[PDB]
């Protein structure tokens, strides 16, 4: 059961992105950007030629970047101009799905940097160092589906989830998680000087009854006491989708200990995925290995629960820990027209119909649902 | 729509096998064997300790073999004793699904030959030659799902469809078709003297919308003018099944021309899968290759139509060409409780409910459905 109150726009404005910046909702739409907070929907127009606003990251001010008519360009929050004139790798050249995260002041994104569009995963210039980019064909043309930053004890690391499409005898999709060192310095050489030197990846695995799911929809890493737990949502070309959970501690341990797939010899002293003390640069042997064989000979198996299967075609999902109990969540996952909630404790799924073209669910303290009608806020 | 008239037994007798011998239905049940012809249901008791009758092949007389209490033993049709005392590889040691075909006088079967039960595909002693068996781990523990004999222009060849379960990093099922020379003489050596020397296999492929099906249920090869067409029915751990069709001419061409997967060098003069003139024996080099790399570097892609998708859990399927048109069939596929027909021309699927625990559909001139209640015969 769910009662949602609707703060709608004046018109049905095609949603293009939704972000949470310090419990303030930033809904990038065509034309303006909407700002939800305290049930207050402040719309701010920027331009309207094409200008699909897609990015609303926060570095120092929450700058907001869009694509004004095939030219990507940023702004300050209130339509003002960006001092640093950011905007190349911050917004796509055309309306697309993006993945752009911002740590302290360090923007990482998969957004296309040029017009042609070779897919790469980049960290842009800032406190971490100069720009970086993954070698080609590493990131699939579909893009990076999830990205989040997590401590590795002492060094920040960036994790990204994507779905590769291998094609040898038949096309097989494979879900991957990939780790990189947030403060990587680049490779050793001059050509490989702006390339990640700590990029590694493992296959995930979400099997239930011999049906293995392989297409990532969306991810979210909740931070708990002993470690953080990663919730992935897989879709399938069949009529099903499946939420799995993985223990980031198990993943980190696997990254640090497992062996590189296809590489049989002894791994060098600064082990490939390992972060390095500030200013250090990966040697050449380690880098040659880490670029040739960048996949561990392993497979991350999910936690025991909650694995569950919902409909096919879910688009978003967000978690909200129940205030009464603890480590028991309500996972609100959203389809084009129908809300669904799932309680990790009772393992029952509730549903609800809503006559709108939903786009996302965000959760700050109460699930707010971003649909083309406008925003809604939910109370059961 | 379908009206079926029911010739039922006196009791609900657990069906264990059904065969068509010259348009006579032979229904092996627990205890007796039933014989349907001209709407006449002649039951013939043989023994009743355990005696799950499973085989009703025809060599010279249609002998019928069962498993009398963990001892496999054959009989003549009318309960009489077998002169040659056949019965080892003709009936399983316990109730199981079997695959046993009979060409002219040459019984081929995957039935377990001993108590332990290593799965192999065997040709038994008779006009073709002495017994033969496939090397171990070639046939999956699930068994061989379909088998039929087809000319290769001049030499008879045996084709078998099974589903391998490869397990390297995750478990993947792979459907395979495999060809052997019916009059193979065995390998060259003394150890490999009763092993097939002409065994090869390719992957099939039944993909529809990026969903690839890999679990074979049942096969049937219809013989047409220019060639024969192979109808395979795949199941999936998801909620779907798919019928595909393959052109045996394409398969034969692929077997004769394609290259052995993993073998990069030049194939020897008596090409591996190639039948040999009577009395000839495969050389040693050809045999070493054919045993090491017995899979072609290829994949058989289905015909254009009819590919279709029906429910998950279908158990049988049989074809009946429409009397009016030609090359247009009615495919009756049967589920545990529900009949389904599918017309290749109209591409519409009809269904029908029947309150019985169906076991199979046979088609002689009118589809007769073998359920535990008894036999039924259908007219639309
Ligand atoms: C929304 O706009 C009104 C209009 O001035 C302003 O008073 C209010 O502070 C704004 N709130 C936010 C969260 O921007
Ligand atoms: C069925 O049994 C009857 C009983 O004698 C016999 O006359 C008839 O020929 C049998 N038919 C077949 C097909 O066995």
């Amino acid at each position: 059961e769910l009662e949602i109150e609707w703060h709608k726009f004046e018109t049905s404005e095609e949603i293009i992105s939704t972000y949470l910046i310090d419990d303030v909702l930033y809904t990038g739409v065509n034309g303006a950007v909407y700002t939800f907070s305290n049930n207050e929907l402040n719309k701010t127009g920027l331009t309207n030629n094409n200008n699909y606003i897609t990015t609303s990251i926060k570095v120092e001010d929450t700058l907001v970047c869009g694509t004004n008519n095939g030219n990507p360009k940023c702004w300050k929050i209130d339509g003002s101009e960006d001092p640093k004139y950011r905007g190349r790798g911050y917004a796509p050249y055309q309306n697309s799905k993006v993945t752009i995260i911002s740590h302290n002041e360090c923007v990482l994104s998969d957004i296309n940097i040029s017009k042609e569009g070779i897919k790469r995963w980049r960290r842009f210039d800032g406190p971490c160092g100069y720009d970086l980019y993954t070698a080609d064909n590493v990131i699939p043309k579909d893009g990076v589906r999830g990205a989040f930053v997590d401590k590795d004890g002492t060094y920040d690391k960036v994790y990204i989830l994507f779905t590769d499409t291998i094609d040898t005898k038949r096309i097989v999709k494979i879900p991957y998680i990939a780790q990189m060192c947030l403060n990587d310095e680049g490779g050793p050489s001059s050509l490989s000087s702006h390339r990640w030197s700590t990029f590694l990846k493992v296959e995930l695995e979400c099997d239930i009854d011999g049906r293995s799911y392989r297409q990532i929809i969306h991810s979210k890493a909740i931070k708990t006491d002993n470690d953080t737990i990663l919730y992935v949502f897989f879709d399938s070309p069949y009529s099903k989708s499946a939420l799995c959970t993985y223990s980031m501690n198990a993943i980190k341990h696997s990254f640090s200990t497992s062996k590189l797939g296809g590489y049989t010899k002894q791994l060098p002293s600064p082990a490939p995925g390992i972060c390095l003390p500030a200013g250090k640069v990966v040697p050449h042997t380690t880098f040659d290995i880490i670029e040739q064989y960048n996949e561990l000979d392993d497979i991350i198996k999910p936690l025991s629960q909650p694995i569950f299967e919902g409909p096919s075609g879910v688009k978003w999902f967000d978690i909200k820990e129940k205030e009464n109990e603890h480590r028991e969540y309500r996972i609100y996952f959203i389809k084009e027209n129908t809300i669904y909630s799932f309680d990790t404790k009772s393992k029952q799924t509730r549903s609800a119909q809503v006559d709108a073209r939903l786009f996302s669910v965000m959760v700050t303290s109460k699930p707010l649902f971003i649909a083309d009608i406008g925003i809604g806020v939910g109370i059961p």
